[PDB]
């Protein structure tokens, strides 16, 4: 798990993230998308967004950046003790949205991606380390609860 000075790396970073939401969660969902045009695929909502113009001039993909890095930062504030928190999102993405494991890892590396774009002097490689390994652990648990539902992959 994370030692507390690399929860501090964590939680100080999620600081800067929260002083611009509707930014980062636009850059964090195009970068996906772009890097990954198959995780488009999952969205009914989207999946219409061919361009990478077309993405940057959606109100409603803003919309759901949002919702995304709000529902991720309830989480990481919760530091490992997140299991009310991520229960109901598990439920939803295993068994409603059926988003495979691979994809939750995919845009773990979209949000470090934009993070170290947007804050170059400040996102060095401690707090990178540390925020893959929350990442990590957010995956590993969700996985679990895939595997009890068993969809699990
Ligand atoms: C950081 C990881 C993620 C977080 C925190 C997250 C959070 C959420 C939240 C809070 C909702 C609305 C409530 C719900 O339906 O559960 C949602 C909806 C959804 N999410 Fe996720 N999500 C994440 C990753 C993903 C990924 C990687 C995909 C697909 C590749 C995905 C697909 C969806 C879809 C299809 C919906 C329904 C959207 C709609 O039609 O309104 N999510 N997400
Ligand atoms: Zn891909
Ligand atoms: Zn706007």
């Amino acid at each position: 798990v994370l030692s507390e000075g690399e929860w501090q790396l964590v939680l100080h970073v999620w600081a800067k993230v929260e002083a611009d939401v509707a930014g980062h969660g636009q850059d964090i969902l195009i970068r996906l998308f772009k890097s990954h045009p198959e995780t488009l695929e999952k969205f009914d909502r989207f999946k219409h967004l061919k361009t990478e113009a077309e993405m940057k001039a959606s109100e409603d993909l803003k919309k759901h950046g949002v919702t995304v890095l709000t529902a991720l930062g309830a989480i990481l504030k919760k530091k490992g003790h997140h299991e009310a928190e991520l229960k109901p999102l598990a439920q939803s993405h295993a068994t409603k949205h059926k988003i495979p494991i691979k994809y939750l890892e995919f845009i773990s590396e979209a949000i470090i991606h934009v993070l170290h774009s947007r804050h170059p002097g400040d996102f060095g490689a401690d707090a990178q380390g540390a925020m893959n390994k929350a990442l990590e652990l957010f995956r590993k648990d969700i996985a679990a609860k895939y595997k009890e539902l068993g969809y699990q992959g």
